[PDB]
């Protein structure tokens, strides 16, 4: 006898322009690959978390962070027919920076969605 | 790039043997083939193959036979499936690691085994 499992772990990082929550063209191949693996691992789920740099009104950044996570989700749901209930979204506004908000470069890093996908088969 | 993707494989194989024998019996061949299939789909995976005996008969016979059983499973992957030999370790433990009661025929049959763990990622 023989038993086997395969475990999926994926991290997707999507970055955004100031004030924007669109998915730039360059990320579309990475979203396609996430969709492919959610089909290959049908029990898989994703936790999609969106973020802003620390500029502009708090209320703007609460919305924009969630809008960025939702744009990612929407791309999977609408363009790849991924079931919505497998993908959670949350926005964290500026509360979890990964880089220096003092520089243009650190702010571009903070304007992001990180999605973690896990599954097994 | 903007994505990290890992798929981890964990697979367990159990093969059991007739007394004094290290040949692979036919009923085990579909499983060994499925192991070779995954070692191909995960070309970085390796296998730890461990052979064992029941506690009957001379000590050195069991030392040799336990490693012979582990080597016979390795030999099937290497020779029939062209798995790279350096990816597979073999080790015999004679009767030192029983999984069943050596006082019965059925327990002795469970101890005459090779257990292999195959792990890796792609
Ligand atoms: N011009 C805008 C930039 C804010 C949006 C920013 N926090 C982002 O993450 O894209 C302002 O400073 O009010
Ligand atoms: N009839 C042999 C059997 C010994 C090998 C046995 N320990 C095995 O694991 O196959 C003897 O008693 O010397």
């Amino acid at each position: 006898h023989m038993e086997l499992t395969e475990d999926l772990n994926m991290e997707l990082r999507v970055f955004f322009d100031t004030n924007k929550s669109n998915i730039k063209d360059q990320y579309k191949p990475e979203i396609a690959k996430v969709a492919e693996k959610l089909s290959e691992y049908p029990n898989a789920t994703a936790r999609i978390e969106g973020h802003t740099d620390n500029t502009g009104p708090r209320k703007l950044n609460e919305r924009l962070s969630l809008a960025r996570a939702n744009s990612v989700k929407s791309a999977l749901v609408n363009e790849y027919n991924v079931d919505a209930s497998r993908l959670s979204t949350q926005g964290f506004a500026w509360d979890q920076p990964i880089a220096d908000n003092k520089t243009k470069e650190g702010r571009a890093m903070n304007r992001r969605v990180f999605a973690t996908i896990t599954g097994s088969r």
